[PDB]
């Protein structure tokens, strides 16, 4: 269950320390007067995303609901995210890229399979811990909806390459598997897609017209498998792609074969 934390507990994003216990990102949404009496509303959606139990998703540890001053505090990751991790010194090898995709896609059928449809999933939203092990999070607050309006509420003191291009709509399951295509993309890249894109606008209807991810720009083994997946995972027409459950049954066997 969501703590009730206390910043009496404690020595923007920021890591912080519990007293007792010990390393958490703090993200504090409001500063400000009690201008809130949204207090009811803010815990229960804070519970509701508490109750998304699953190995691969974020623990959201506690909450701290206090006169004028309202924080959300998760577990830390201590590797960062995921294209954090692509970009590091040494590579990272196939098989741990393997595990990693099957990781995201059964991390994202729990959340489908609980009516959850995530909206952002980007590299920024996966997380990596030590043993390279990874758990979706929503650091964009697309899922808090009461925390999200209180992080842009007027008495307060305080990603384009992945988005389906039907949102460029009601975001569907397929628009998170349209992003997931661009994260296994991504994932064999080392890096983000669309580098020699000039504007903005330019982007966006490029993409809109059947524009994707160079394949070609990818430098080291990609097994043809995973290509074919990550272009399905892409169509355009949201209703061929395919479901997280219909793509993890493709790729445990294939991972069990030859990647593990
Ligand atoms: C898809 C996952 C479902 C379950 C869940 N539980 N917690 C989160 C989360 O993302 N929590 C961040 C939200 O706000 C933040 C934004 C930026 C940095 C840290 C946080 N903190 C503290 C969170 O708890 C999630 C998403």
């Amino acid at each position: 269950n969501v703590i009730k934390m206390k910043s009496s507990d404690f020595l923007k994003v920021s890591l912080a320390f519990h007293r007792t216990q010990g390393l958490m990102i703090m993200k504090t949404v409001y500063k400000g007067p009690n201008c809130i009496e949204h207090n009811e509303a803010l815990l229960e959606e804070a519970k509701m995303m508490n109750r998304l139990r699953h190995s691969r998703v974020v623990k959201l540890l506690g909450v701290i609901i206090e006169e004028g001053k309202y924080s959300l505090v998760m577990e830390y990751m201590e590797k960062g995210n995921l294209m954090h991790v692509l970009k590091a010194e040494m590579s990272t090898p196939l098989s741990v890229k393997g595990r990693i995709i099957l990781e995201i896609i059964e991390g994202m059928a729990y959340l489908h399979g609980k009516g959850v449809i995530h909206k952002d999933l980007k590299p920024e939203n996966i997380l990596v811990d030590n043993d390279f092990h990874i758990k979706i999070a929503d650091l964009g607050l697309a899922s808090f909806k009461m925390w999200s309006k209180l992080n842009n509420e007027e008495h307060n003191e305080l990603t384009l390459y992945y988005m389906a291009p039907e949102h460029l709509a009601k975001p569907t399951e397929k628009s998170d598997v349209y992003s997931f295509a661009v994260v296994l993309w991504a994932i064999f890249a080392n890096k983000e897609p669309y580098e020699n894109a000039i504007a903005e606008q330019q982007l966006i209807m490029a993409i809109k017209s059947g524009n994707r991810p160079d394949v070609d720009d990818i430098t080291e083994y990609c097994p043809r498998e995973i290509i074919s997946l990550m272009k399905l995972c892409w169509e355009a027409n949201p209703e061929a792609r395919p479901t997280f459950p219909g793509i993890e049954e493709k790729f445990r066997p294939f991972y069990l074969s030859q990647l593990e």
